[PDB]
């Protein structure tokens, strides 16, 4: 099994711990966590382009898309590899991440290692909103936190 880690942080009070398993090199992948310091509600939950050691969420980018394909909800037959959907946060400010996904992986060549993993200011409309920035990105705003996924230690 790969096992990876992403500490999520940003300029503000949004930060977690997330893990990923993934016990087969083309097996699903596994991700939990929780993150603190959000509004209540839905919060777009990503893998991002960026590998360059850029300073924090600065340069995320677009989603991870290495198929060029259109953005999505991660059910959509139609998705960015990166496309993880919402986390739901609590009165509190608590989202609990807890995600089976098929379209990511941390083995070879679109690995997702390296990446940067981010959660967003706004839901993720899941591409189907009504303009064009859906299909990119699903609307869901700003980055609070985000984090390198890198290999478990
Ligand atoms: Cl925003
Ligand atoms: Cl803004
Ligand atoms: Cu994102
Ligand atoms: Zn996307």
């Amino acid at each position: 099994a790969t096992k990876a880690v992403a500490v999520l942080k940003g300029d503000g009070p949004v930060q977690g711990i997330i893990n990923f398993e993934q016990k087969e090199s083309n097996g699903p992948v596994k991700v939990w966590g929780s993150i603190k310091g959000l509004t209540e509600g839905l919060h777009g939950f990503h893998v991002h382009e960026e590998e360059d050691n850029t300073a924090g969420c600065t340069s995320a980018g677009p989603h991870f898309n290495p198929l060029s394909r259109k953005h999505g909800g991660p059910k959509d037959e139609e998705r960015h590899v990166g496309d993880l959907g919402n986390v739901t946060a609590d009165k509190d400010g608590v989202a609990d991440v807890s995600i089976e996904d098929s379209v990511i992986s941390l083995s070879g060549d679109h690995s997702i290692i390296g990446r940067t993993l981010v959660v967003h200011e706004k839901a993720d409309d899941l591409g189907k909103g009504g303009n064009e920035q859906s299909t990119k990105t699903g609307n869901a705003g700003s980055r609070l936190a985000c984090g390198v996924i890198g290999i478990a230690q």
